[PDB]
């Protein structure tokens, strides 16, 4: 009876509780910044609980900042819907439109067919695609767009009889080799998208906090530099998860292995079998204009984000430097250019060309509003400005000096540990809830306490935003765990037991390169700089 | 090139040409006004054609402004999404959650049973509630109100047969009739109209006084409520009957009764007494107010009072109270908006505590709305359009383009005082067409004022028909939030609002012009005249 209230009804006590018991704080004390204090609390409590939809508990400071004297109405609204959150709209846009007119698809099976037909290739091949895929769009989505094909081709494999799906006689249990597909793809997933700034969320959230907090910093997380400063680690940690499911699922290193002997079969008589549904279900059609002037837009607007403002020449930004033009000119360039070109060029038959048929209407666009208004998560505006805005606050208000006046304790460790359990301690909050709700909790706190300790900011941003996306063990803990786990009814603890890989490479491997190699890409992480110093003076 | 050529392709031709036909406006002149001027030049041509879609359209101006160097691209991103897009923005939604409760249905039931069941006369109730309603709050406010009642009326109607809702037929939406574009625009129109009444019917009304009373202190003729509404309130009346006549004439058969649509209305009229026993006991038909219903109500009820109450003028209001920092209207609506998601939409979770006689409810109790909902229904392109109406404002300011068209005006001193009159009135319809109404004023007032001077006439003569003159905009869906609101919510074609928007142009037009030189003269006795004051300040400028 009463046991199973808490069980269906905790949500509604948790609301109705939390804003009461957290009173105390306002109450007991004067300064502004125990308000905020207060707000930081009930808003932190919400987004790791998920009690409210965290778009709708990111829309909280705009009630609560004027009613307070934190700011104005007006300031409130203008800090949502910056230029940075209108480059992830337009890329999410420019993402879209790739996806209409099937590129991806001719992508991945082209790939897929360059390399080999083994069963051990094919995984390989499916793990590298979709890392590269994900580097340019939600993961979610990536996840989505590369499961069919994977179980079509487990599908005829079961049918000619090479291998079993499913376990024998409650949903049936999955065996080990479609673990390690789903998986695999799972994980490459959340993998890929650390690669790019746009390539997840996060990144975008814990970069415009850097660059709101330090305006006057030498060192620039810009499109370039940080893809640099990714790429290289994001390529040994995939490769390294490749070898590791292998072993655990295949029997890499064991021949005696009964699971060893499963691949063998699938190498003797399947291989053909899988060929042949590739090279099948690559009957897409020859390579139309339509895709042609798609995938040249994105070329374009990639090497618009590289030539903005190099060392080696000029580059434009330069040439226009009546104002800052930032990374938003491209890519709303590309979609506005993406609905004024036509799609067929079929037209032209009327100007004195012989051709066929002419057209008996409108020629279509590259891509059409309807599409993006039903395939674009709107909500993303609200979730990320609402961590803007509360960083912001949490600025102006005051709290941030009281907190790193009140943490300057830790000034005893050295930096290696303390960079270890700084990587540590976001790997176990982001287990649990999302991923942006824990970069907006945790960043603007670490920037505070770098500038109580004497160490350079971006020494303990950097590495802790990255691991904030390393989510292997729960169903919860990422959109793409959950829909792997939906679609091939994965258990629990065996997604819990094969997280354990991932998890420590990744650690390993960010440990080491932020140390050896982000040194190379950003030569004076070690040192206190100038900058800094002037800050925590004024601090 | 035959001439299907031109029949099926000429959205790709004016795309293709308009950009390199108005070159020649910046490129043979020497500054960034210019350069503005292009942009607005081609922006508009493609608003009117309508060759690519509204939305994408409003998403020029932040790769424009950057590259022609009038404000850098942080700003403009910024200039969008201010805070009286997000009241709109919430407003939407609120309406939604009304929609979500069929709170909507039971409303429009009990309207139906006060009015009578006919066409015509229900058109002309909710045109008058309409405008009342609008005396007080802002006019995006009352339309994004009123739209969901407008769907269920018409509901209502299509289930007995009047009227189709829709026509018959891949991705275009389905073309409205001539009965939905009767009442959509009605309504919006109607926004507009009553706007006009009181001062703080809307925010042009406050620019333009606040800019006499700056301009001009020891001022013998004031503005102030009671003056202003004496003033304004028959000349309101008058437009909105003469409106509701056009419309009526227009899409249904007013003086024509050969045309079908006449036939459709008289069919209703004939059978309208059997039509009450089924609305009344349809009405019956659903239950008593649940309490989600009644939370949702109270909501409302709430949110409006405090749109009312917030520097009303005639007492303190809250926003006084609270000081400390500025407090505007989007405060109340995203108040409203999560209190939504707080509260539960049954209390039966209470049974399980001194309640034996209740069922457990055995799942979690679901909120008021869900995000789902809003997701689907929201039109999201309204962010592009009505920042891209915020942003042109400020660029045309920053630029210098605004200076230039108020420099224009000083030539038209020439004309006699009538001619004067109606010139200025028609200047500022036409402007207000492509712009902000607050901008406008903001362009148009001090220039009037300085030719008033210098003219030597009283210059409330000509500012009071010119501010409100700046509120009449009904041709375009940018020209005023709730034109662009009511495109969104029924998929209203352009063609269809700029053809059917020329009766209420001329009407408050030749209203104005009449209503002004007869009845201000009773409400201002020293108007033909030219006082004591303004020689004062004649002399000294
Ligand atoms: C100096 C100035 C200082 C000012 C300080 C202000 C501090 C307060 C700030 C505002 C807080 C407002 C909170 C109101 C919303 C409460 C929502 C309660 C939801 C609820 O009843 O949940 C159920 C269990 O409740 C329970 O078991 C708990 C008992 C609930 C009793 C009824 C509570 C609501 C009564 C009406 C409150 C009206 C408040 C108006 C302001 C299970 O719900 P679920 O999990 O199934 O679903 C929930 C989602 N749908
Ligand atoms: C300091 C001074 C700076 C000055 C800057 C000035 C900038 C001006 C920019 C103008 C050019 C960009 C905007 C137009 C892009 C092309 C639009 C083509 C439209 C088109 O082809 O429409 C068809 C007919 O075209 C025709 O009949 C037209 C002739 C054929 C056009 C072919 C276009 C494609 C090849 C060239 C691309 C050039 C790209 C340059 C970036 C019929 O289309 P429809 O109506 O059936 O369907 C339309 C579905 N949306
Ligand atoms: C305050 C300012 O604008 N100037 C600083 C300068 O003092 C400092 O040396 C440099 C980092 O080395 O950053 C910049």
């Amino acid at each position: 009876k009463c046991s199973n209230f808490f069980a269906n009804h905790w949500k509604g006590l948790v609301v109705f509780l939390v804003p009461l018991l957290c009173l105390p704080v306002m109450l007991l004390n004067e300064g502004a910044e125990f308000r905020c204090m207060y707000l930081l609390l009930v808003m932190a409590i919400f987004w790791v609980t998920e009690a409210l939809p965290l778009y709708v508990t990111s829309m909280i400071p705009i009630v609560a900042f004027p009613i307070m004297g934190i700011m104005s109405s007006d300031q409130t609204c203008r800090l949502y819907f910056k230029d940075t959150l209108v480059m992830f709209m337009g890329g999410i846009m420019v993402a879209l439109a790739v996806e209409y007119c099937n590129l991806h698809k001719r992508l991945a099976l082209r790939v897929i067919q360059i390399v080999g037909c083994s069963p051990r290739r094919l995984h390989f091949g499916l793990i590298m695609v979709t890392m590269f895929l994900s580097m340019w769009i939600s993961n979610a989505a990536c996840t989505a767009m590369m499961c069919p094909i994977i179980q079509a081709v487990l599908e005829e494999l079961q049918a000619q009889g090479v291998c079993k799906i499913n376990h024998e006689p409650e949903p049936p249990y999955p065996t080990k080799i479609t673990l390690c597909y789903y998986l695999g793809i799972a994980y490459a997933s959340s993998l890929g998208g650390c690669g790019t700034i746009i390539g997840t969320a996060t990144n975008l959230t814990f970069k415009g906090i850097y660059e709101a907090r330090f305006k006057n910093s030498t060192e620039q997380m810009d499109f370039p530099t940080f893809m640099f400063y990714s790429v290289p680690s994001m390529l040994v940690y995939t490769l390294l998860t490749f070898v590791f499911l292998q072993w655990h699922f295949m029997g890499l290193w064991r021949p005696k292995s009964k699971e060893a002997q499963e691949v063998q079969r699938g190498r003797e008589g399947a291989d053909v079998a899988k060929k042949v549904i590739d090279q099948r279900y690559k009957d897409l059609g020859p390579m139309s204009i339509h895709e042609i002037q798609v995938m040249i837009l994105f070329i374009f607007m990639v090497v618009m984000y590289f030539t903005r403002k190099p060392g080696i020449f000029l580059g434009w930004a330069d040439l226009l430097n009546s104002k800052d033009i930032r990374n938003s000119m491209p890519t709303i360039f590309v979609v506005v250019m993406c609905f004024m070109l036509p799609a067929n060029y079929a037209f032209l038959r009327y100007c004195t060309r012989r051709g066929g048929p002419v057209p008996t209407g409108p020629t279509p666009s590259l891509i059409t509003w309807k599409f993006i208004q039903t395939k674009v998560p709107w909500g993303l505006v609200f979730l990320l400005g609402g961590g803007f805005a509360l960083a912001e606050g949490s600025k102006q208000s005051g709290m941030a000096k009281l907190i790193g006046n009140a943490l300057i304790g830790l000034k005893v460790l050295p930096n290696s540990v303390l960079l270890l359990v700084v990587i540590l301690v976001a790997v176990f909050l982001t287990a649990f809830s999302s991923n942006v709700a824990i970069a907006n909790i945790i960043i603007p706190v670490l920037a505070e306490m770098s500038l109580a300790i004497e160490i350079h900011p971006l020494y303990l941003i950097l590495p802790a935003g990255l691991a904030c996306s390393m989510a292997f063990h729960l169903p919860v803990s990422t959109p793409p765990n959950a829909l792997v786990a939906g679609y091939a009814n994965i258990r629990t603890k065996d997604m819990a037991i094969a997280g354990i890989g991932p998890t420590i490479i990744t650690i390993i491997t960010l440990f080491v390169f932020c140390q050896t190699w982000g040194l190379v890409v950003y030569p004076n992480l070690n040192s206190f700089p100038e900058w800094a110093q002037i800050y925590a003076a004024a601090a």
